[PDB]
């Protein structure tokens, strides 16, 4: 109920949110606790691989980064950019580091306040919060406001800070 009540709020307004991260980051569980109670409508884009879940109120854009996806490089209007990284996946996690940094070079996201969601932290021997932020390096970023957030989306644990770090921006 928390949780929710905190949603149904943050959506008093319509809010464009990009959700990004490698295949299998956790991405799409994220985006189903968002769901819960709620009317969702899911829709591919043309020239992307961009899928657009809007959950009551909040458009959220969201793909895979990675592949072939990696040898291409919209942003305009988005208020939050959620990357979903796999807090176990030592050995991509790099890929998501380059990625980061190839996205708010971009004067569209100028804007975009910057939400980490260390996930998969259920996992034991996982990455911890602090690895994450130093190895994506995000005490460097100072043009943009950010956050890092540990959850797990299969219980929908840390979502909901995540949120409010959200809503008060
Ligand atoms: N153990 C664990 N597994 C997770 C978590 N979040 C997602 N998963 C699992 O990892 C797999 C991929 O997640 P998915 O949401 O499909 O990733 P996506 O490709 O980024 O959209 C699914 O099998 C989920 O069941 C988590 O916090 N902990």
């Amino acid at each position: 109920i928390l949780f929710t009540r905190i949603w149904r709020l943050f959506n008093h307004q319509e809010h464009k949110v990009i959700i990004v991260g490698l295949d299998n980051a956790g991405k799409t569980t994220i985006l189903y606790q968002f769901s819960m109670n709620e009317v969702v409508h899911t829709s591919p884009t043309i020239g992307s691989n961009v899928e657009e879940i809007v959950i009551n109120n909040t458009r959220f854009l969201m793909w895979d980064i990675g592949g072939q996806e990696s040898l291409r490089s919209y942003y305009t209007n988005t208020e939050f950019v959620i990357v979903v990284v796999d807090s176990t996946d030592r050995e991509r996690i790099s890929v998501t580091r380059e990625e980061l940094y190839k996205m708010l070079a971009h004067e569209d996201l100028r804007k975009a306040g910057l939400l980490i969601f260390a996930n998969k932290q259920d996992v034991k021997e996982c990455m911890t919060v602090a690895e994450i932020s130093q190895f994506l390096k995000l005490t460097s970023i100072k043009d943009h406001q950010w956050h890092i957030q540990a959850c797990c989306a299969l219980t929908g644990e840390g979502l909901c800070q995540g949120l409010e770090w959200m809503m008060s921006r």
